[PDB]
């Protein structure tokens, strides 16, 4: 195996006076011909390696055939039409259809006709109140940047010129006059890696040029924030503006639109808690918050004097984490019970109406709608159960099947069991293990252990065609609900942040030890996988315990923990990670686990396939480039250290089906091949 030559530069950084060498610093320049040439060379080596795997084509065909079935989402009613997304089976992007009573359904907006390779994706959709205009945002090549387009709803004709430089933005209409959106000024330098830290809310009035858009929030010094959002309430009475510097905690302001020149009132003026508006009933605001509530609570307050001192509990905090949805005049409290959903229906006075029975143990979607929706829809799924849609009539509580899955997977063929293993410090951590029935605990099953562990993100059961295929190939898929996550509230999250981050890695190592001890797998039949913060997870575990697994799959990972805060909106992760600029203690702790700085020459690393994408502006690909370069230079063992750079794709959202299939095929082929399989374990 011949890796491309990666030169080592002379760059040396200093942290509180301590020197740290960065030989691959030049790979951070995403626009240099040198970096572009290195990417092509690496991809060529990776493709040549994968080309030697005899069953890679079979895996890809197996995946494509099983993915090829009709899919349809819940209907959305607006104006004279009902809108719904559909995919005939293998369309790169889902298609937006619509239908009005008395007439046949028709294609309304087909993203597949917007690019030659299915890489342009539809993100936000927001109709004007009269239903005559639609504003929608599009992502190009998968980056976080967006363009907002406008179209006449009835004729489908494009209107005006698209708005540019939109990012991390919703689209909220003020009647039919125009809409609010968020944007960062175009950075000087590469828009894919340059730092952006001053998010602004603008208002676009129909019939004008974007340059004339009114600046609403975020320009004056006192309002500078890395993340800002503005939403007009359903009744058009209030404008809510949220503002934050990190992914946890936010300020919230409310402006009475009924009053002329109404001042911005402070709902929450500090960043010590997360607070969001669920809905409003007149001047009464319903807020979901973790302020003085680790597992969250729902409170109410009058918009005229909305401060925290006046918040009153409506749904008090419980032992389980709360999320609140609203629709049809009811509040739906979704609780997490060991990472699985339970739903309770409440009226706006906080009185419990009933518990909503769910089809089983898994995740739910939906239960969200307007006060005027006669019925609500919700979806249910888990690792062995493809998404199923149900219609729910809130008043009677009647539940009916709206759409059964057309997937070629039979839930009854699989086992999905939950266990709680002990981490190093004694903490019991949840683990959901899925596989085809008939499995023997003889320690030989090829297994993929997946985790994330951070940012209050909870890994609840979800159906994946790719995962189901791994199970059909005879594999075991195990998902750990590591600390750092939000499964058990804020305490669970904080136990995996800053100088406690090692707890997350310890939790993951313990999951791997449990799977081996119980006989599901063994060292040479184990692979670990994770993306973004989960990519860091894999990078840290493989550098700390390179003997623990056979295969490491870090996807779009944060791997240079000393410089991650210097790119795009990376500083927004400082609440979870801390930064090398915080103090000598934080710098030492970060350097102590930073994957890039813990690869050592002479060590034999497991087979690794680092994956990233050229338009990933969430986590710049340079993290992956420098890490892969270091592994190729330092690895002393016989196992391959490869990097696969997806072209015309980003962090992940909106990736076309065609690319998703190729990626999964490459990952599974590589994993089985590195585990020594000469043929597939089961008939494809
Ligand atoms: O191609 C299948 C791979 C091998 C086994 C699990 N896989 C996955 O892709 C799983 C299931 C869906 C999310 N996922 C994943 O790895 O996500 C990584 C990620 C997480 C967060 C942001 C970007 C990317
Ligand atoms: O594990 C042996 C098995 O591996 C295969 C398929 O990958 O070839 C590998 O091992 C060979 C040495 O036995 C190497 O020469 C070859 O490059 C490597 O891919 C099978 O051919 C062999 O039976």
């Amino acid at each position: 195996l011949h890796y491309p030559v990666t030169r080592q530069g002379e760059q040396v950084d200093h942290y509180f006076g301590q020197a740290v060498a960065d030989p691959y610093r030049w790979l951070e320049d995403d626009r240099s011909p040198e970096t572009e040439a290195w990417v092509k060379a690496q991809n060529a080596v990776t493709q040549d390696y994968l080309a030697q795997i005899p069953y890679r084509a079979a895996i890809k065909e197996k995946l494509a055939a099983s993915w090829n079935y009709a899919k349809e989402g819940a209907p959305f009613w607006w104006g004279r039409y009902h809108y719904f997304f559909k995919n005939d089976g293998l369309q790169n992007q889902n298609v937006l259809w619509r239908q009005q009573e008395g007439k046949p359904a028709e294609v309304f907006l087909d993203p597949n006709t917007l690019s030659p390779d299915g890489t342009t994706a539809l993100d936000q959709l927001s109709f004007s109140r009269d239903g005559r205009i639609l504003a929608y945002s599009l992502s190009l090549a998968g980056s976080d940047w967006r363009e907002i387009h406008l179209m006449d709803v009835e004729s489908k004709q494009p209107l005006e010129t698209p708005l540019k430089d939109v990012k991390f933005s919703g689209i909220s209409w003020l009647g039919n006059e125009g809409f609010f959106y968020s944007s960062y000024d175009k950075p000087d330098g590469s828009e894919l890696s340059a730092r952006t830290d001053q998010h602004k809310v603008y208002f676009h009035r129909l019939g004008t040029a974007q340059e004339d858009d009114r600046l609403v929030f975020g320009a004056i010094p006192a309002q500078h924030h890395r993340y800002v959002g503005a939403t007009v309430t359903e009744d058009q009475r209030f404008l809510l503006i949220s503002a934050a510097n990190s992914t946890s905690g936010n300020r919230l302001y409310v402006k009475d639109l009924s009053q002329e020149n109404a001042p911005l009132l402070t709902v929450q003026g500090d960043l010590d808690a997360d607070v969001s508006l669920v809905d409003n009933k007149g001047s009464t605001l319903y807020l979901l918050t973790n302020r003085d509530a680790p597992n969250r609570r729902l409170v109410t307050v009058d918009a005229a004097n909305p401060g925290p001192a006046h918040w009153r509990d409506l749904i008090p905090e419980r032992q389980q984490v709360l999320t609140v949805h609203s629709g049809s005049g009811y509040l739906f409290a979704e609780y997490m019970v060991d990472a699985t959903a339970r739903v309770e229906q409440f009226d706006y006075e906080g009185k419990r109406v009933r518990e909503v029975a769910l089809p089983g143990l898994g995740s739910v979607s939906g239960f969200n709608g307007y006060w005027w929706d006669p019925a609500l829809y919700f979806g249910f799924e888990n690792y062995a159960q493809p998404p199923t849609l149900y219609r729910f009539e809130p008043k009677s509580g009647a539940i009916s099947l709206y759409r059964a899955s057309a997937a070629p997977f039979k839930p009854e063929d699989y086992v999905s069991e939950q266990r709680f293993y002990q981490s190093k410090d004694g903490t019991r951590v949840p683990l959901i293990i899925s596989y085809r029935k008939g499995l023997k605990l003889d320690g030989s099953n090829p297994t993929i252990l997946y985790g994330y562990g951070g940012f209050d993100v909870s890994l609840t059961p979800s159906f994946s065609v790719s995962v189901a295929n791994w199970l059909d190939l005879g594999g075991v898929y195990a998902v750990a609900n590591l600390r750092g996550g939000g499964e058990y509230g804020q305490a669970w999250h904080l136990a995996g942040t800053q100088q406690n981050k090692q707890n997350v890695f310890d939790d993951f190592i313990a999951a791997a030890e449990y799977l081996k001890a119980e006989g599901y797998t063994r060292t040479d039949r184990l692979a670990i996988r994770g993306g973004s913060n989960g990519g860091l997870l894999v990078g840290a575990v493989m550098t700390q315990r390179p003997d623990l697994m056979r295969v490491a799959l870090p996807a779009v990972g944060v791997l240079d923990m000393l410089r991650y805060h210097t790119f795009t909106a990376g500083t927004g992760w400082a609440y979870d990670y801390g930064t090398s600029a915080d103090s000598e203690a934080m710098f030492d702790y970060l350097k102590g686990y930073s994957p890039l700085h813990n690869v050592r020459p002479g060590v034999s690393y497991p087979s690794t396939m680092v994956t990233t994408a050229d338009h990933d502006d969430r986590v710049v690909p340079a993290h992956s480039f420098k890490f892969a370069a270091t592994l190729q230079a330092d690895n002393a063992g016989p196992h391959p250290q490869l990097i696969r750079i997806e072209t015309n794709a980003g962090h992940g959202a909106g990736t076309p089906v065609a690319k998703l299939i190729e990626q999964s095929a490459d990952i599974y082929a590589f994993t089985l091949y590195e585990m020594g399989y000469r043929e597939l374990p089961r008939q494809p």
